[PDB]
DNA sequence: ATTATGACGCT
DNA sequence: AGCGTCAT
């Protein structure tokens, strides 16, 4: 009734830039631009890697972790840009500092928390209570809302796309109301009408275009910012969730992609996440432990409650390789080059870290992995990290899992490595 | 022979 | 601590 929380309380958003490694190649090589392309790493085996997918390339069924030389079986005409190499491994420096560009502009209109390279978390709630004030109960007009989408409009008693996003604006605009300011529609709406002036401007000061989903929380924001992809934003409502959920994969929330999402799909016998709507908590809990079980029953609800955390710098710094197949380290001599390698490039990225960000790492975690184990990583150590040195750094790594060598012979590396991996974790103020 | 990352949960 | 999960 009355006492019953609805999760309403706040405006999140999720801003994630559209195919973020191919618009950075574009902008820099205009010969790309509204082409069919992607980005690749490495070269020599099956053409590289696909890490990234031109809208255009999409139409063509290109995707990520495909070989470039398949890629080009679906697209032909497909155009490549290839990350760049240094000390004998991929250097995605070029990517991070675009990612710079975009998280600066972005904490200007709100504290951000980055997600990941391309994408980020605002909570809008105070700028929205501001820009309320400011509006002194005037309606809020469909201009100021050019690229958004109302999710599940237009409904009820044009066949192009353009036209319906318009109808179903047209729809919710029409059913606002403006007197009162704690309407959480007119939030979340006020809350688009704010993401449409971040992506202006992140679009005039870097070239970049992005898509964004406005909610209550930061669940229903990611998924809001997948539905109208490209170039577009969408505002998923509360009251739009009982009818978004009735046919929504499970899989398709964020944090249940995996075994988890699996295990909630075999155990309860369901497909879509508002069949949960009918099992108490504590049978929730009794499946998935107490914390997914109350996860769980408010997030079919439309209700989370994860705050957005004040964070817009990544908490580790790390470089990794991997040595696949014939190409796994078998010698001494070649498993201290590469950690050197690897050290080397940790180096670069922790001293420019220490003199932008104003910190310093304090641990060296050291990773391994050994040619048949199914797992990604075998072996995980940590050791001190007192000094920004490669060749220190380099050395403490093998000194923490040189006793990993089963060969019995000095010089022979067995079993043969085929990941490494260098992080600077712990950071303290400097 | 996806690869290169990065955050957080469990015991 | 060291490992596992999930994500981009
Ligand atoms: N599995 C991966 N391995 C290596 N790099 C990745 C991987 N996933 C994503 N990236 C990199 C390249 C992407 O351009 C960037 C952002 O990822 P992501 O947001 O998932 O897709 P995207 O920005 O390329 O397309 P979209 O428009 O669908 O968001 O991070
Ligand atoms: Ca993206
Ligand atoms: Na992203």
């Amino acid at each position: 009734g009355p006492h019953m929380a609805t999760g309403q309380d706040r405006v999140v958003a999720l801003v994630d830039m559209d195919c973020f490694f191919v618009q950075v190649e574009q902008r820099q090589n205009p010969h790309l631009r509204n082409k069919p392309c992607a980005v690749v790493q490495y070269k020599s085996w099956k053409g590289g890697g696909i890490i990234a997918v031109s809208y255009e390339a999409r139409a063509f069924g290109v995707t990520r972790s495909m070989w470039a030389d398949d890629a080009k079986k679906l697209c032909p005409d497909l155009l490549l840009a290839q990350v760049r190499e240094s000390r004998g491994k991929a250097n995605l420096t070029k990517y991070r500092e675009a990612s710079v560009e975009v998280m600066e502009i972005m904490s200007r209109f709100a504290v951000i928390e980055r997600a990941s390279i391309d994408e980020a978390y605002v909570d809008l709630t105070s700028a929205v209570q501001e820009r309320l004030q400011k509006l002194q109960g005037q309606p809020i007009s469909a201009d100021l809302l050019p690229s958004t989408y109302i999710e599940g409009l237009p409904q009820g008693p044009t066949v192009q796309k353009e036209g319906m996003r318009k109808q179903g604006l047209f729809q919710w605009l029409d059913s606002l109301q403006i007197d009162n300011l704690t309407s959480p529609d007119l939030q979340l709406t006020v809350g688009a009408v704010i993401v449409e002036e971040m992506r202006a401007a992140i679009e005039r000061e870097t070239g970049f275009q992005c898509s964004a989903g406005i909610s209550h929380n930061k669940v229903l924001a990611k998924l809001a910012c997948g539905l109208n992809k490209p170039n577009r934003q969408t505002l998923v409502s509360h009251g739009s969730v009982p009818q978004l959920f009735s046919q929504m994969p499970i899989r398709k929330i964020r944090s249940l992609g995996g075994k988890l999402g699996a295990s909630v799909i075999e155990i309860l016998g369901i497909e879509y996440m508002g069949e949960l709507t009918q099992f108490t908590e504590s049978q929730l809990q009794s499946h998935f432990g107490e914390k997914n079980g109350s996860w769980l029953y408010a997030m079919c609800r439309g209700i989370e409650h994860d705050p957005v955390k004040p964070r817009q710098l990544p908490k580790t710094i790390g470089c990794s390789k991997n040595f696949p197949g014939k190409t796994a380290l078998a010698t001494r001599e070649q498993v201290q080059w590469w950690l050197l390698q690897l050290a080397q490039e940790l180096e670069e990225r922790l001293t420019k870290d220490r003199n932008d960000n104003d910190r310093v790492a304090t641990q060296l975690v050291v990773s391994i992995r050994v040619q048949g184990d199914k797992r990604l990583s075998s072996l995980r150590r940590c050791c001190a990290l007192t000094r920004y040195d490669a060749h220190k750094m380099s050395h403490d790594a093998f000194t923490v899992i040189k006793n990993c060598n089963t060969s019995g012979i000095q010089t022979e590396w067995s079993p043969p490595l085929t990941m490494l991996f260098l992080c600077a974790t712990k950071f303290s103020a400097s």
